[PDB]
């Protein structure tokens, strides 16, 4: 199966609520970052750079956060998809990783770029459930998580974004949330 | 052919130099931002995030340089036709994205960052010319132009990690790359 390679306060959270939404077996393999543990030859040769999460799925190794729900979303399609619809997926889990958490976790840039961020959003989010749609998708897993870590870690709120906040809450109270990063 | 939107001294010279080094022909069509054109209805139809670059391939639009290297590397039959060989590949644009970049640029976290990814990226690059192997890839323009920058923006080098320092020496003499962010 699935070996999910994290620790507490990583990114590996986000690949869990993923796996939950999907209902996919898999083992948790904690790396203890705190002794270093990331830092010596057997992680190295799971991931070089020595971060969490990363994944093995039979000789296959796999890390970024982003790609590997990515490949979840991919291992887990029925219709087959081609170049354009697998570039909209891939454009919002590169959004969510550089544009949008930069802009609402990088102190320097915050004032300028998180209410950009959050107003642009919240037209998307007043005309649609999800961000692709009527339908949740690994788009939300990537985009959601980020947005959810605001309260969590900058102790900020979306009460001027109605529609995020309402998104956020309703994304929060996903049991395949509450089993995974609301744990 | 794709029209191409950028500005100088964007992450659209990155698109640039793979459709030269595909061979491809492009539209490149500036948005001015010191003009604030990006923030005027028509650019925010193309990226509601008002972010460049961005593409239109027909109808289709596209935005996030990292998803639009890996669409065109799809389009022009570069990867393989399988979720393990796409997901290696977004592995290292999200790595370019996220991981990379914050770690080079980000004052805060660059003592301890920049020293451990250019250690891991040079035993990669003593190994084979390019960081997927023997052949130069989309994953070297993702990687290679964000080490580029390192020079060119940060005023460092790379005197204490020689396959690195060759490696981008050699990414900046080819000819595509000095039709684009050379030029
Ligand atoms: N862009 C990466 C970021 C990974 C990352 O920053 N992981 C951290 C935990 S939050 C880590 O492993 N840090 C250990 C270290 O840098 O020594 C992803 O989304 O997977
Ligand atoms: N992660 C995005 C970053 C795009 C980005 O930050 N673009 C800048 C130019 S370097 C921009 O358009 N900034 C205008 C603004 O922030 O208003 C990508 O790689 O496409």
């Amino acid at each position: 199966m699935i070996k999910l390679y994290g620790a507490p306060q990583s990114a590996a959270s986000i690949i869990q609520w993923y796996l939950e939404e999907l209902s996919l077996p898999y083992e948790f393999v904690n790396v203890n970052l705190k002794e270093g543990e990331h830092r010596q030859a057997p992680y190295l040769a799971i991931n070089p750079f020595g971060k969490v999460p990363a994944i093995a799925d039979g000789n296959f190794h796999l890390w970024e956060s982003g790609a590997i729900l990515l490949y979840l979303a991919e291992k887990a399609s029925t219709i087959p998809a081609d170049a354009q619809a697998r570039a909209l997926v891939n454009q919002w889990i590169l959004f969510a990783n550089s544009t949008l958490a930069n802009g609402l976790f990088i102190e320097a840039v915050r004032e300028k770029e998180m209410p950009r961020l959050l107003q642009s959003l919240e037209k998307i989010l007043g005309r649609s459930p999800f961000i692709l749609g009527e339908k949740f998708s690994v788009v939300d897993v990537a985009v959601g998580s980020i947005l959810a870590y605001v309260p969590i870690m900058l102790k900020l709120n979306f009460d001027d974004y109605p529609a995020v906040a309402a998104y956020v809450q309703g994304l929060v109270q996903r049991p395949a949330f509450q089993a995974s990063i609301g744990a």
